[PDB]
């Protein structure tokens, strides 16, 4: 066994969420979507869409601001609002949280855990936010992926929608099974 | 206040550890060295050197193998040996552990915590392992660094020794204070 977790930050987006999900469903492959609360409450049917197709939803905060310096009650507001938006939309209560920019402190770990959330970063960054060549995304992913890789990618990127089927195809050929972040960590 | 943690994996190395430390001491700036146990036990005087100059030492495991699939007792061996090498060399007991490739599971969190260690990844990756242009390292670091950034870099790289003083200089100009990973997280 060799497992890899594909992850998508910053969604959901109209058009692109549905695109990303169709691709993953068509290739028998699941992923984790770390969703911004302001985006999620505008588009509750897109969260239903992510989850009915077997994907995991995580939190990416409500506002998508650096949380490093927030007071604790403001950490609670950002995380609890997003949990509530997600559970109202899907009936599934998320267990993971990726902080904006991956910026955290001990306090944000302690608050997250008290809300039943694990904080997760990533360990493969193909820098897909600053839109690169769809061949360049693929190479970084395929040269850096090992057993237990958590690949940071972004929703709403056409250069990411383009890279997905090559990435999936090569890593299936290299003997990787695709898992949610929760099933990777257990 | 805006704080940033510079980190160095895979050391210590003869020549380059001393180089990296002299630079940081000369510019009044501290960093965290995530040290491989096999390297550390060969070079105990280089760990003394990292710490006498105010830097933090973390664990990077004993063998530097993917730990995702180890039995728990083998996780204990890799982490406890490295803790012991470090405390025998420096008298300071490390509190942080970065897993090889950032690959982890719940079991490795639970074992780490029972040995008084926090697991830490990173959230800025200038891909300095696959030796790039010393101007290209700088740009990735400076375009991606925010408050609470943990910058993954590697010991024993001349293209990294070259980038250090520009990186430090620009981020001091942008108003960043340089902290150990422990003082960033508190
Ligand atoms: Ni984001
Ligand atoms: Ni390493």
């Amino acid at each position: 066994g060799k497992e890899v977790a594909l992850t998508f930050d910053d969604g959901p987006f109209p058009i692109y969420t549905e695109k990303y999900v169709d691709i993953l469903k068509s290739m028998d492959v699941k992923a984790t979507f770390f969703v911004i609360g302001k985006h999620a409450e505008k588009h509750p049917e897109l969260l239903k869409y992510i989850v009915e197709n077997g994907n995991e939803i995580g939190l990416h905060s409500y506002s998508h601001f650096n949380m490093k310096k927030l007071k604790p009650e403001k950490m609670v507001e950002e995380l609890y609002k997003t949990q509530q938006i997600i559970v109202e939309a899907t009936g599934i209560k998320p267990t993971l949280f990726r902080p904006p920019f991956g910026a955290y402190n001990s306090t944000l770990i302690e608050i997250s855990n008290a809300l039943g959330l694990k904080v997760v970063l990533w360990n493969v960054d193909p820098d897909d936010w600053r839109n690169p060549s769809v061949e360049s995304v693929v190479n970084r992913v395929l040269s850096h992926t090992r057993d237990g890789s958590i690949i940071l990618m972004h929703e709403g990127k056409p250069s990411t929608l383009a890279a997905l089927p090559q990435i999936i195809k090569k890593l299936k050929e290299e003997g990787y099974k695709f898992v949610t972040v929760s099933e990777l960590l257990e």
